[PDB]
Formats: C-alpha cells, structure tokens, sequence
C-alpha cells in the first residue's frame, strides 16, 4: 500500500459525504487511483513533518450510487460514489475526525477534504434512536435522562443546585445501537438544574470540544436558558385550577368547522406593553391576558364576541433574542439613566447627554418627534440603540423548542413560567372564548457551531441538526439564520415530540409553521399523523414560498400540499388587495395600488396601472374569496371561462387548493407593512381620512367574507400603523405600539429604521401627511366596521362551506367580464334547491357586494328576487359598512362608494330557487 504524501496540499472544504454504512460520495475521488478515508480519534489529520499522512485509513473502491441513497439525497446522486469495506468499524470512525483523501498512482496527494456524516448517522443509529424517548423524564418513581449523541466520546450529566453550584457529575451510559446516552436516578432530582458535559469532535473547529450544553429536550429552564431543569409537566402544582378540564371553545373537526377559523395574530408585548389599565407588573407578560378590567382584555373579549375565533401567538417558545435577566434590560418606560447603565452603545452615542437627565426613554423619544424627518431620523436613531437591550423582539430565534419563553413570565427562574403560560392559555380559551394557535420555528436554530451561547443542537451532534452547503459544510442561512435539517430523522422526531408536548401539556389547538416550505412535505404530514393521535382535531398550516430546497426533497409548498389538509397562507388575494408585493421599495410602494386602495378606479399621481391590470387583481381577489381553489370556475377579466389554476399569479397558477380550509387569506400580518401603512402609501391624495378607513374595511372584507380561513394582524381593527416600518421584529415598543385607549393608531411617530426603510424615506415624506392621523373617532369607527365583518362571517354557514366541491356547487360571481364595473366585487352563495340541501333555514341565498370604488354602483341582476339587507348591518344603522345602501322596489340594489353589503333571500315555507351557479 503506497503512502500518500505531499508533492495548499492539505485538508480543504468538506465536499465528501458519508451517506450510509458503506457509501461515500465525493467529487474529488473521481478518476483517482488512490481513494481513502483517513481517520483520527483525538487528532486532526495532517501530513507529518516528513510530508506524509501516516494516520489510519480505510480503502475506498469506485462504485455506483444505489437506489436507496439516490432517493434519500437526490441532490447528491450525481456525485462520484465510493464503497467502504463491509467490515469497517463505522462507530469508532464516527467518534473522531474523518477525512477523504485522493492521490495519484505515485502516491502524491491530489486533494483532501472533511466529511459530512449526517447520512451515515441516520443509516446507523436513527431507527434504534427513534424508538426511545428523550430529555429528563421524571415520574414520581424516579427519573431517566436521555440525550442523543452518537458521535460523542464522553457525556456526563452535571447536576446543579439552585445557586448553580455543581453537586454531582455523572458519567452517562451509552447505548451502542442508538448512540443515545442515559442515566437513571431517584425522584429527588425533581426540580434540579442540569446540563450535559460533552466531549465531542466538532467538524467546524476540527477539535474534540469539551463543553456543557442544555438539554435540547428541555421542558424547564433557569433564567436566560443557562441551565435545563428536571420537571414533570403533569404536576398539579404547575397547572391552574381546572386545567385538565379545559376544552376548546371552537370546533375544528370538520372542514366546515375549520372554515369558521378567524385568526387574530398577536404578540405578548404588542398586547400589553402600552396598556396603563393592565397592572404594571403584568405589562408585556402572559398574565396580562388575565386582567379582565383592562382595555386590552375587554377589547379582545369584544372581538371574540363579534366573531374572532382564534388567537395566534408570535413566538412563545424559548427565544434567544431577549435577555431574561431583568437587571441587564432597559425599556422605554424606564429612566434614560437605566438605559445608559445597561447599554454602553447609548452611553457612547450622540444621546449620551440624556444619561444624567431625569427623563424616561419614551419621554426623550417623544420630544425627538418634532424635529424628526427624512433628513434627521433621530427617533429611529435612538430606538435602534434601545432595541439592543430592551424586552422586545418577535422571537423567531429558537433557543429551546419546548419550553415557554422566560421574559414573558413574571419570574423566569425555573418552573414558574409553566403555570403562568398555562394560566394565559386557560384565560384565552375559557374567559375570552378563543382557540389558541402557536407560531413555531423549526426551520432554523438561533445559532450553530461549537462556541455560540445559543448553539445547543449543533454542539451535541455537530453537523447533524443543521442543513449544510454540499461543498463547504458551512451551515446554510437561507432562512435568515442557522438552517435546520427537518429531512434528518432525529430532527424530524425532535419536532414531532416537541409538538406533542405543546399539544398535550399546553393544550394548543393549532400550529403555524414558519417557513414551512423548508420542511419536507413527508415530514410535515408525518408529524401531523403523530399529533392527530393526541388531538384528532389539531390544525397544521404554514407559510414561506421562497423554497429552493426542491432539489433535496419534495417541499411542503402550497402546490405540493394540495388535498393534504395542511393549510398554507395564500399570497394571491393578499397581493391583489394590498397592491404590489413584499419586494417593493421607493415609488413602487405608491404606484402599486391594490383593489383595497383603488387600483384603476381611484389612481394616485404616480401609478401606471391599467384597467386590465386592475381587473386582473379583481380576478385574483374573487378567486380568493372562493377559497383560492385550483378547480373553481369563474369568468375572468376578458370574459373567458377559467379554472382557478388558470388565473396567473406572477407566473404561477393562482388557485392551488382542493378545499378552502387549505387556504388562509389575509391582507395584513406581523411581517411587512401594516394594511394602514400600505393604504397610506397607495391612496390617492384626494381620498380623505374617512375614505381611507373604509378602504381598510373594504380590504378586510375580502378576507372576512371569503371562504378561505380568515387571518389578520392584531390591531387592523384599530387601523394599526408602525410608522411605515416594513420589518419591525426588533423595532421595540415604540414602532410596534398598539393603543387600546384608542387615542391614535401609532402613525407618524417618526421615520422608520433607516437600515431597512431608508430607501423609502423619500416616498414616505411625500405621502405621510396627506391626511390627518387617525384618532378615537376613526378607531371606534373601524372597530365597529371590523366587528360587523366578523359577525357577518359567522352569521351563516354559507360563508364557511369548508368543502371545495360544495364551494364550487354554491359560490358564483356577478359583475364579471369585459363590461364589468371596476372595483365592484359581487359574490353569490346559493342555498336553493339546485345547490342541494338548505344549510341555512333563514335564507335561500346570500349576496356579498364589495364596492371598492369612488362611485355609487347599482346592481340590476337581482331584480324581482326579494333581496334584503342583513339584519346585522341594518342594526348598525349609519355606522354600518352598508350605510346608504338602497334596496328599491324594482329589486335593484344601489351601493354607495367604498361600501360593503351582505344581502339575503329570506326563506319561505320551503327551500326556494336561490342563486344557482351558472353553467360555464
Ligand atoms: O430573527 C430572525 C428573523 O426574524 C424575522 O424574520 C425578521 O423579519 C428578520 O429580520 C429576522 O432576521
Ligand atoms: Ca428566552
Ligand atoms: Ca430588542
Ligand atoms: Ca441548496
Ligand atoms: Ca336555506
């Protein structure tokens, strides 16, 4: 056997992949005579002083990739394949560093690279490891700790006292079949803090690292997640009174049940950070939801009574971007002096002069408003510094997937947060009458590598839980941060086990997957199958659409999830009604008007939108109101008969769903500009304040009165503004403010962050002061419009049919084709004899008319049909979106500008003719 030696001829990159027991995929070994897999247990492979590689190695022989490997890693199927002998001691090699080396016949090195072992790890240990349970599993009879670390050389369980002093370090017992380590002790360990002391090779640093890491299956933590804690979530001491009997206020069993879902996407701080009627110690906490006397809680109670059915919570799992040690945090309601003591950047800034002042941070920000402008964005200048050390962040930064966030609890030390979180869930369901959905972020981790404080998974099993670049081994960042690998068996299991805890132990009713398309379709479905065993009515849905992982596996996208029952946010109606797209900047923000802001019918001074383009948006909007079904048949802008899949959406088929319950419509969400800020960017100069409020309502009407599940951002009913901020994840209490005292909508409170919106300062300055800023009058008006819409949505089962086939049999549209009155959306829902059975004993049909235009419009296609205005809208009088609507003798219906009318055909002795869907 020749000896590999030197003639930059050392280990470089990591483009070799050990995908299974005997297969090694590596481009560098092609056509090369000598292909080997060198390995070193405790050392870094490298040529010795003599220039030779004298470390142990295994001989690799050319081969052809097998079907099994090709299916698992399609993106690597083209790589030159090499086989290892069947007697290779895989386990021992995986305990240290392995490097693939290739050299010419003469033995002169041609290339050497590191090896990515995720594949062989799954092939060798996954099945055995999947059959076990992980974490500190405490029962009243004892505890069993288990952690998966197939490559670690040593793992010790370190037990800490409450004061964080080591009271014991136990070497764990490794299971050869699974590669998991365990340790069994007595129940006296209940409540104890612990960490796993790892001795493991990390490919990134190429060294056998030695560090203590928290449990990835942690179910309790110390302040700021420094230590994991042994806990039995079943303990009655961790449950509010009557917890076990908590039931879901809204059904989610049938598709009809699901269709009634009306979501209010909220954030723990956005809800109570500014509410002075919420006890001070509960502001920005889970428990604020229990302050029945507060403006915020009373507001949500009324929304629920009016038709909002679900509260969706932005990250409430353990996020990493907020320091849980209160002494290290300063918020705007506190003295500027406090800010200076915890934030050295502020103390060294142009604002240092405020340090020894007697002002609070918010008082300073308030005074900076008058002289704030595009040329002097001082409000955001100060806020950007405040953001570094405040209590604010959306939290899409996973630290621990199965422990509640600590900063939202009154006491982040230990188990305390568990009961408070549950108390909140109970309050929402029991006292506010709404189901709860949790935003989950399994698509990435906050960090990876062997050094970052928040790198947990990548420290315990390096290069396994993260998705890596095929050539460099670098952790990918397409998600934003440290991309995870849901396609790997043990991470898929971690996800499913995690969801099981939130479902069973925290009684969560549904989960919204962040960037769900970075997950394999099969993995999402498998997780749903597992969770349905715990809660048969659990609902799964998600978003993303920037995919790019299709080369590795079939992704969980809108298209691929058709007919599966897994929901996806639809960006079709969203874009059509809001106008433009999320990538717009500068003038495009104003030019790209939407149906909700007058596309075509009320053009601003910059837009070039044609009537045809405006009508195309109307096609996308109507399709969306019908559940954005692939097979829904409608008449398009040109009078052509088209299926939803035939309506174009920027190059892709518009309609993609099988059932409306697989589609979540919306016109505002936590990310991107608020609906009001978009209307402010797009509205024509002549559109006055009152008109803009109606535009907000008309925009929301397309969602609320549609067949798809309805979703909306907390505060849309209050014309919520972020002062034009596009991405407010770290913009603090200032820009994310929601005022439940109803004084204003937080519009015009300073130019938004320059780093992300600086390119929009020009357009902002030009449109910002077009009209007055909303006040109590406008907020109360909008809340009334909003509650009317949600009340209408639940006023009849016809609005939420659930089944795609039923929608196709009952839903149709009028005012379509080339001779249509632009901006007028007229949707009919049949309940007559031709539709089948009467689902609503009070009506034979319903007509939804949304006049998104500055003209009054008259409908003549319902003449002699005895159409009547909804009792709900009649009851609202001149405060209704239907104020001014006229139902004449001849049967014609006239709608005022920017109005919404829900009309019905009263049912007589028997089911009537209704509004049959026309043959197309
Ligand atoms: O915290 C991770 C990410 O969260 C949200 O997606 C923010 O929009 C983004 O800016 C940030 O990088
Ligand atoms: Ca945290
Ligand atoms: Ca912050
Ligand atoms: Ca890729
Ligand atoms: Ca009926």
């Amino acid at each position: 056997d020749v000896v590999v030696r030197l003639p930059a001829f050392g280990v470089a990159l990591a483009d070799a992949h050990w995908v299974d027991k005997t297969t090694l995929l590596w481009p560098g070994g092609e056509n090369k005579p000598i292909v080997r897999l060198y390995y070193s247990h405790s050392s870094k492979v490298a040529a010795d002083s003599n220039g030779e590689f004298s470390d142990k190695y295994v001989k690799l022989t050319p081969t052809t990739v097998n079907q099994q490997v090709s299916m698992r890693f399609p993106h690597l199927a083209s790589y030159p394949a090499f086989k290892l002998p069947d007697d290779v001691n895989v386990d021992e090699l995986l305990q240290g560093e392995t490097v693939a080396i290739a050299a010419e016949s003469d033995g002169i090195l041609s290339s050497a690279t590191q090896v990515q072992t995720a594949g062989v790890l799954d092939d060798t240990y996954a099945a055995a490891a999947e059959a076990l349970s992980y974490g500190a599993q405490l029962t009243d009879s004892g505890v069993t700790f288990r952690v998966w670390a197939p490559t670690a050389q040593q793992v010790e369980l370190v037990i800490y006292s409450a004061d964080k002093k080591v009271i014991a370090s136990h070497p764990m017992t490794r299971d050869s079949a699974s590669g998991a380590w365990s340790w069994q002790g007595g129940s006296d360990l209940k409540g104890a803090f612990y960490r796993y002391a790892m001795t493991v090779y990390h490919p990134q640093s190429r060294k056998v690292e030695q560090y203590e890491v928290t449990d990835p299956y942690a179910h309790s933590l110390s302040t700021n997640s420094e230590y994991s804690q042994v806990v039995d979530l079943n303990d009655s001491a961790l449950k509010p009174e009557g917890w076990d009997g908590l039931t879901m206020p809204h059904a989610q069993k049938t598709k009809a049940d699901l269709a009634k879902m009306t979501i209010h996407e909220s954030h723990i701080r956005d809800l109570s950070a500014w509410d002075q009627t919420v006890p001070a110690e509960l502001r920005g906490k889970y428990l604020a939801l229990t302050a029945q006397e507060s403006n915020m809680v009373q507001h949500l109670k009324q929304l629920s009574a009016s038709g909002v059915t679900h509260i969706e919570l932005l990250p409430v799992f353990d996020l990493a971007t907020v320091n849980e040690f209160s002494d290290k945090v300063a918020d705007i309601q506190q003295p500027f002096s406090r800010l200076c003591e915890v934030n050295s950047a502020v103390k060294s800034s142009e604002f240092a002069g405020y340090c020894d002042s007697g002002s609070t941070v918010e008082e300073v920000l308030t005074q900076l408003k008058q002289n704030d402008s595009k040329d002097n964005p001082q409000v955001q200048a100060l806020n950007t510094l405040v953001a570094q050390t405040d209590s604010y962040n959306w939290g899409y930064d996973p630290f621990h997937y199965t422990v509640p966030e600590g900063s939202y609890a009154t006491d982040p030390e230990g188990t305390a947060r568990i009961k408070e979180f549950r108390t909140m869930i109970q309050a929402i369901k029991q006292d506010l009458g709404m189901n709860v959905i949790m935003d989950v972020v399994y698509n990435h981790t906050n960090a990876a590598g062997p050094t970052d404080r928040t790198s947990v998974l990548d420290k315990i099993v390096p290069w396994y839980y993260q998705r890596l670049n095929e050539t460099t081994g670098s952790v990918e960042s397409a998600t934003c941060c440290s991309d995870s690998a849901p396609e790997h068996r043990m991470f898929a299991k971690l996800i499913a086990d995690s969801l099981a805890v939130w479902t069973t132990d925290y009684k969560i009713d549904g989960f919204r997957f962040d960037l769900m398309l970075y997950h394999p379709k099969a993995q999402i479905l498998s997780a749903w199958e597992r969770i349905k065993a715990l809660n048969p009515d659990i609902y799964f849905f998600g978003e993303g659409w920037d995919s790019n992982q299709s080369d590795r596996f079939e992704i969980a996208s809108q298209i691929n999830l058709k007919g599966t029952g897994i929901g996806t946010f639809s960006d079709r109606l969203r874009d059509a009604v809001r106008g433009g797209g999320p990538f717009d900047s500068g003038d495009a923000l104003r030019q790209n008007q939407g149906v909700g802001s007058g596309a075509g019918v009320l053009p601003n001074e910059l837009t070039t939108l044609s009537d045809d383009q405006a009508r195309h948006l109307a096609d996308l909007t109507r399709l969306g109101m019908a559940g954005n079904l692939a097979d829904f048949v409608l008449i398009d802008k040109d009078g052509a008969v088209k299926r939803g899949s035939e309506i174009d959406y920027n190059g892709a088929p518009g309609g993609y769903a099988a059932d409306p319950t697989e589609v979540v419509n919306y016109v505002s969400k936590h990310d991107n500009q608020t609906l009001w800020d978009m209307i402010s960017y797009k509205a024509a100069q002549e559109a006055d304040l009152d008109t803009r409020v109606r535009m907000q309502a008309v925009s929301l009407a397309t969602v609320m009165l549609g067949q798809g599940i309805a979703f909306d951002q907390q505060g849309s009913e209050l014309l919520r503004s972020k002062s034009f901020t596009r991405d407010s994840y770290d913009s603090g209490d200032w820009f994310n403010r929601v005022d439940y005292s109803l004084q204003d909508n937080n519009y015009n409170v300073g130019m938004p962050r320059s780093s992300d919106d600086g390119s929009n300062y020009d357009i902002i300055a030009r449109v910002k002061d077009a009209v007055a800023t909303p006040g109590e009058t406008e907020l109360k008006q909008m809340t009334a419009f909003y509650q009317e819409l949600t009340a209408l949505r639940k006023s009849s089962p016809l609005f939420t049919l659930g089944d795609g086939a039923t929608v196709m049999k009952r839903v149709d549209f009028r005012n379509t084709g080339a001779d249509q009155q632009t901006g007028l959306l007229v949707m009919t829902i049949d309940d007559g004899m031709q539709a089948g059975a009467s689902l609503d004993s009070r009506v034979d049909g319903i007509v939804v008319a949304i006049n998104a235009a500055p003209e009054s419009r008259t409908l003549q296609d319902f003449a002699g049909t005895s159409l009547q205005l909804s009792a709900i809208q009649q009851a609202a009088g001149d405060r209704s979106l239907a104020s001014g609507v006229q139902v004449a003798a001849d049967g014609s219906v006239t709608l005022p500008a920017w109005s919404v009318a829900v009309l019905e055909l009263p049912q007589g002795e028997s089911q009537g003719a209704g509004l049959p869907v026309s043959s197309k």
